[PDB]
DNA sequence: GATGCTTC
DNA sequence: GATGCTTC
């Protein structure tokens, strides 16, 4: 996820 | 070291 | 099955 905790997604 | 899901 | 790395 994100980045942080990328998106998601990518 | 945690860490985290979403679309592709 | 592949992605996508940061801020915390």
């Amino acid at each position: 996820t994100x980045p942080g905790v990328t998106x998601p997604g990518v």
